């Protein structure tokens, strides 16, 4: 018997020596050394110092440069807003709790932090799904006499917030729950404890199918097609060096986007899967931190990939940072 249970928590450490405490009430220095808690705090400090400016710039530069305010770009603004929910709801809270060594804000703060952080990563997740749908439509043109505009972009944004509420809301009201994870300083969905009163088993199956498998299939299909169309069109135009280079660029970027999506979400999905099919196994606190490390760090690498590497935004940002010149 692997940990210690409580009304709203599961500490991943045995209480045979009697030292375990509520992660809402006292430090967890028997799970991990104080310096490891400090390193958690350092890592959140890094993600704030990099994630805040990068995502805030994205919004600010868009306010200063008319060329960026196209409808295809609305979902990338949405991505930056989501990243900021993670920065201000998640990372700042965890910086604070890590340096106490436990979730000092108690079970209500655990629901708050877990909600805003989960909502953030989920809006981001679906933003990358919708962007792939939007680009597939625009390029592969699978419905004739259709022109992607403002209206559709608004719907895409609204859809991400609905899908994210469908993940983040139910654990506030009975289906799964928010409890402290890993080192017990951040809160997330209880995806690893069988907890029949809240129906954790069904919620994890729903999450895995609807919020991981569906996303992954939609992304592979949409970008799979997009690459096919672009490569077919370029083979029909080998006289153009331009078209050939654009085809190489599009293909490389699609590979990077798809790999980035897997890096971000496969660890949560794989760990959840392994735990679901190996219910007689202990999982320690550092191990349970790894999925979060991969997901949370996307609040930096997603805007680098989707925004910073796009040359329109990059010019405007330099201009904005250099007070109006270049
Ligand atoms: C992990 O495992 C530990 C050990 O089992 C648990 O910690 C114990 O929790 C219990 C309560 O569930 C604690 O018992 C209470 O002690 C209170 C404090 O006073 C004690 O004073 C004596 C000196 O007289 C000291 O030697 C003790 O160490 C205590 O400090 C006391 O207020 C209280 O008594 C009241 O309730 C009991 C009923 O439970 C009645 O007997 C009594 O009439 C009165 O109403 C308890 O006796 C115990 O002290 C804790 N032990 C330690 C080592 O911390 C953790 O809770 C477990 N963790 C999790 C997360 O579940
Ligand atoms: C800081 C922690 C965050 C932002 C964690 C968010 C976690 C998710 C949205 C994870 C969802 C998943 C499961 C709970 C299991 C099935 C696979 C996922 C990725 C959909
Ligand atoms: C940038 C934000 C800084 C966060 C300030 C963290 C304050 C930590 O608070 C400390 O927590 C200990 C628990 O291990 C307590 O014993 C002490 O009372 C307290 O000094
Ligand atoms: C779901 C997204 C999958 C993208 C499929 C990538 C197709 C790999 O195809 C490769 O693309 C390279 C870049 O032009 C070429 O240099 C290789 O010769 C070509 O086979
Ligand atoms: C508009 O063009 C404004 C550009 C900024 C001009 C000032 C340049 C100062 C560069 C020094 C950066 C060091 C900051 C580190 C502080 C710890
Ligand atoms: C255009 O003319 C303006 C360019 C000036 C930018 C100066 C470069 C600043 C780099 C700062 C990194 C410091 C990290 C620590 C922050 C507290």
């Amino acid at each position: 018997m692997c940990g210690t249970e409580g009304p709203n928590f599961y500490v991943p450490f045995s209480n045979k020596t009697g030292v375990v405490r509520s992660p809402f009430e006292a430090p967890q220095y028997y799970l991990a050394e104080p310096w490891q808690f400090s390193m958690l705090a350092a890592y959140m400090f890094l993600l704030i110092m990099l994630g805040f400016p990068i995502n805030f710039l994205t919004l600010y530069v868009t306010v200063q440069h008319k060329k960026l305010r196209t409808p295809l770009n609305y979902i990338l603004l949405n991505l930056a807003v989501a990243d900021l929910f993670m920065v201000f709801g998640g990372f700042t809270t965890i910086l604070y709790t890590s340096l106490h060594g436990y979730f000092v804000f108690g079970p209500t703060g655990c629901n708050l932090e877990g909600f805003f952080a989960t909502l953030g990563g989920e809006i981001a997740l679906w933003s990358l799904v919708v962007l792939a749908i939007e680009r597939y439509v625009v390029v592969c043109k699978p419905m004739s006499n259709f022109r992607f505009g403002e209206n559709h972009a608004i719907m895409g944004v609204a859809f991400t917030w609905v899908m994210a509420l469908a993940c983040a809301a139910p654990p506030l009201v009975g289906w799964s729950r928010y409890i402290p994870e890993g080192m017990q300083c951040s809160c997330g969905i209880d995806y690893y404890t069988p907890h029949e009163e809240t129906n954790n088993e069904s919620f994890v199956i729903y999450m895995f199918v609807v919020h991981f498998i569906i996303p992954l299939i939609v992304i592979f299909f949409c970008y799979g097609q997009l690459v096919f169309t672009v490569k077919e069109a370029a083979a029909q135009q080998q006289e153009s060096a331009t078209t050939q280079k654009a085809e190489k660029e599009v293909t490389r970027m699609v590979i990077i986007m798809v790999i980035a999506f897997l890096i971000c979400w496969l660890p949560y999905a794989g760990v959840a899967f392994y735990i679901f099919t190996h219910q007689g196994s202990c999982f320690g606190p550092i191990f349970m931190t790894i999925p979060a490390f991969f997901a949370k760090t996307s609040a930096v690498y997603n805007p680098v990939i989707y925004i910073m590497m796009n040359k329109q935004f990059r010019n405007c940002m330099v201009t904005t940072l250099c007070c109006g010149k270049n």
